[PDB]
DNA sequence: AAAAAAAAAAAAAAAAAAAAAAAAAAAAAAAAAAAAAAAAAAAAAAAAAAAAAAAAAAAAAAAAAAAAAAAAAAAAAAAAAAAAAAAAAAAAAAAAAAAAAAAAAAAAAAAAAAAAAA
């Protein structure tokens, strides 16, 4: 269907795409949700919603 | 001269393949539109350049949203067990150039035969 989905591409080999509803609201001041996106000595570049 | 293996007799067991004819689909190989890409012309918006200017960082200082401290409480993520996906390492292989052995054409010359001359 059309459902809001996240996508991100990193340096090297990443085109991972999780669903948007897994992450919940937070108050600005805490952050650090620690998403689970394994990366071996590369750098993230892009996120899209 | 001893050993061993093929082949053939006849009732039994058990298999395999080539084509025709029409109509539909599925691979697989081509011309041919159609658009990127590239070479070589003229052409034209941007940087340069200069003078002239006035809009936002400094500075004084209050005060009001703040980030550390304290506390309680919820429970995301990390590391350890197992269980699947997916890719290099190494080894193997079927056609394929190289070599060697047998079939068909070749004439030189003669044995045997057929035929005829005087």
């Amino acid at each position: 269907q059309e459902d809001v989905v996240v996508t991100l591409s990193h340096q090297g080999y990443v085109k991972y795409q999780p669903l948007s509803e897994y992450e919940a609201q937070r108050r600005g001041g805490k952050g650090k949700s620690a998403a689970r996106i394994k990366e071996e000595d590369f750098i993230d570049r892009l996120l899209v919603a």
